[PDB]
C-alpha cells in the first residue's frame, strides 16, 4: 500500500482558527477567524502538496499556481469529511474552535454556501466514503483546476493527474472483483468530486466581493490571502482558469 501509506503519512493534523468563542457572534469576528483559519490551513496545504508523490515533477511555477487555484476546494472537501466524522454533519467543522451552527452560517453571510457544504458532508455518509477513498479523492482534487492557456509544463501535469486517477481506480477495485461494481463506484465518486467545484466558486465569488468592500465591513484580510484573492481568484471568476469536471 505504498501510495496510500504516503497519503496517510502526509495528511495534515488539526488546525485551529484561534477564534474567541466567549464573544457573541458577529460578522466581522467570524470572517476574521475564517480568513486567519484559511491562511493557517494554506501553510499546511503547501507542505502537504509538496510531499505528494510526483508533485515535484511539475514546474516550480505550476506547483504554486495549482496549489493556489485548488486552495478553496481542498478546504471545502476536507471540511465536509471532518463535519461528517466529527459531528455527523450536524454542524460545519471548520476547526475545533470554529464550528458553525445555522445561526453562525447565517451571520457569516455565506449561508447558501454553508448549506451546500453540509450536504456534501452528508454525502460522505450516504455514499459511505472510506478514509482511503477520501485521501485519494482529496489529492486528485489538487489536480483538477488549470489555465486555458495551459501551465508551463502541461504534459507533466496531465501525466500526474492521470496517475492519480489510476490510483483511485485501484482503491475502488481493491476488494471489488465486479467491473460493474467498480464502474458504479467510480461514477459516484467522480460525481462527488465535481460537486465540490460549484461550492468553491460561490465561496470564491463571495470572498472576492468581500475583499473589494473590506474597508466597509471591518474585515481583516491577511496579506497572502488578499494577494491571492486579487491575483488568482479573478482568473477563475473571469474564466481564464477552469476546473476539470468529469461529467
Ligand atoms: C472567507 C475565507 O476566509 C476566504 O478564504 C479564502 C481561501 C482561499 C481563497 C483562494 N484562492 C480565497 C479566500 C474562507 O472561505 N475561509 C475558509 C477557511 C477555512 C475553511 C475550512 N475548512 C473554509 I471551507 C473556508
Amino acid at each position: 500500500p505504498i501510495f496510500l501509506n504516503v497519503l496517510e503519512a502526509i495528511e495534515p493534523g488539526v488546525v485551529c482558527a484561534g477564534h474567541d468563542n466567549n464573544q457573541p457572534d458577529s460578522f466581522a469576528a467570524l470572517l476574521s477567524s475564517l480568513n486567519e483559519l484559511g491562511e493557517r490551513q494554506l501553510v499546511h496545504v503547501v507542505k502537504w502538496a509538496k510531499a505528494l508523490p510526483g508533485f515535484r515533477n511539475l514546474h516550480v511555477d505550476d506547483q504554486m499556481a495549482v496549489i493556489q487555484y485548488s486552495w478553496m476546494g481542498l478546504m471545502v472537501f476536507a471540511m465536509g469529511w471532518r463535519s461528517f466524522t466529527n459531528v455527523n454533519s450536524r454542524m460545519l467543522y471548520f476547526a475545533p474552535d470554529l464550528v458553525f451552527n445555522e445561526y453562525r452560517m447565517h451571520k457569516s453571510r455565506m449561508y447558501s454556501q454553508c448549506v451546500r457544504m453540509r450536504h456534501l458532508s452528508q454525502e460522505f455518509g450516504w455514499l459511505q466514503i472510506t478514509p482511503q477513498e477520501f485521501l485519494c479523492m482529496k489529492a486528485l482534487l489538487l489536480f483538477s483546476i488549470i489555465p486555458v492557456d495551459g501551465l508551463k509544463n502541461q504534459k507533466f501535469f496531465d501525466e500526474l493527474r492521470m496517475n492519480y486517477i489510476k490510483e483511485l481506480d485501484r482503491i475502488i477495485a481493491c476488494k471489488r472483483k465486479n467491473p460493474t461494481s467498480c464502474s458504479r463506484r467510480f461514477y459516484q465518486l467522480t460525481k462527488l468530486l465535481d460537486s465540490v467545484q460549484p461550492i468553491a466558486r460561490e465561496l470564491h465569488q463571495f470572498t472576492f466581493d468581500l475583499l473589494i468592500k473590506s474597508h466597509m465591513v471591518s474585515v481583516d484580510f491577511p496579506e497572502m490571502m488578499a494577494e491571492i484573492i486579487s491575483v488568482q481568484v479573478p482568473k477563475i471568476l473571469s474564466g481564464k482558469v477552469k476546473p476539470i469536471y468529469f461529467h
